[PDB]
């Protein structure tokens, strides 16, 4: 694979709405809920200059299938994807959707 930027600020565990919920395995769905991952619209993220900042341990908890799907969606939409060891969450100033089946 290769290089991802590593930042030191808070994470958001945001993933694009292109990664549909019904297309994940029960394992990856549980991992997203366990790390409180949220859905954000791509054009919504681009206007607010929002980057995809994932906690390293939380990103690791996802299957490699979904891990590649998230970074591929960010690249497709010219959105930066970052990793961090920070566990503090980004203050949410943009509308996002909780990932669940509800």
């Amino acid at each position: 694979a290769g290089d991802i930027e590593v930042t030191g600020d808070s994470c958001n565990n945001y993933m694009l709405t292109y990664n549909k919920v019904e297309n994940m395995t029960p394992r990856d769905l549980g991992a997203c809920i366990d790390c409180s991952a949220r859905h954000i619209n791509a054009q919504v993220a681009k206007s607010h200059n929002i980057a995809l900042i994932w906690n390293v341990k939380d990103f690791m908890s996802l299957s490699e299938q979904l891990r590649k799907q998230i970074r591929s969606a960010a690249k497709k939409n010219n959105l930066p994807f970052k990793l961090t060891c920070a566990t503090t969450r980004q203050v949410v100033n943009v509308v996002t959707t909780k990932i669940a089946l509800k």
